[PDB]
């Protein structure tokens, strides 16, 4: 049962604009997508402390770099707080709406793409290396989902029923076919120690078997 959503056109747009304009310094989606697990392992982290019972679905907090040549994916894997239907549907849009307008503004006033995160919309950075993105993910009281998007203006939101995780977020890139310098050990090692360094969760760069 795969639902279809429509961006709102203000997203929609903000994806285009990251497909469409010329910008060389790719990498910095990394850095974006690891500052989001970041941010949510600070969130069920803090939670914890007034309800234990939060961290049933697993104590450990941390983050997962995961290449795979063949499918041509890279996965950034946590075990932060998750994201509900309704996040994905609904809030987590209308909040991005204005972060995307306040972007839009200071790119048109000589920012530059690399300042996304100030605006909340880093994850859409995503897709300045990712023809699609595929995030599973599982917030306690709440059932695991599929979020999908090749941009073109439209998502999906599915049950997912592949792997339980307990808790946490999967985000898995699907690379462009330029853009596969992003599955090579010493590449990702490099944009990790220049841009999250002090990441105060283990970030653990699995190996290619092939
Ligand atoms: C400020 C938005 C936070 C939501 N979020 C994102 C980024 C994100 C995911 C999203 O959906 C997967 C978004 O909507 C499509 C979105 O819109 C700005 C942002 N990553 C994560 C993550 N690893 N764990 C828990 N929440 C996350």
């Amino acid at each position: 049962e795969v639902e279809t959503f429509a961006f709102q056109a203000e997203i929609a747009q903000l994806m285009s604009l990251i497909i469409n304009t010329f910008y060389s310094n790719k990498e910095i989606f990394l850095r974006e997508l690891i500052s989001n697990s970041s941010d949510a392992l600070d969130k069920i982290r803090y939670e914890s402390l007034t309800d234990p019972s939060k961290l049933d679905s697993g104590k450990e907090l941390h983050i997962n770099l995961i290449p795979n040549k063949q499918d041509r994916t890279l996965t950034i894997v946590d075990t932060g707080i998750g994201m509900t239907k309704a996040d994905l549907i609904n809030n987590l849009g209308t909040i991005a709406k204005s972060g995307t307008k306040a972007f839009m503004e200071a790119l048109q006033a000589g920012a530059d793409i690399s300042m996304i995160g100030q605006f909340g919309v880093g994850f859409y950075s995503a897709y300045l290396v990712a023809e699609k993105v595929t995030v599973i993910t599982k917030h306690n009281d709440d059932e695991q989902y599929a979020w999908e998007s090749s941009a073109g203006g439209s998502f999906t939101v599915r049950t997912d029923t592949g792997e339980p995780m307990g808790r946490g977020t999967k985000v898995i890139l699907h690379l462009k076919e330029d853009q596969t310098e992003y599955l090579e050990e010493r590449r990702i090692k490099e944009i990790v120690k220049k841009h999250s360094q002090f990441i105060g969760y283990p970030i653990t760069l699995f190996v290619e078997k092939e």
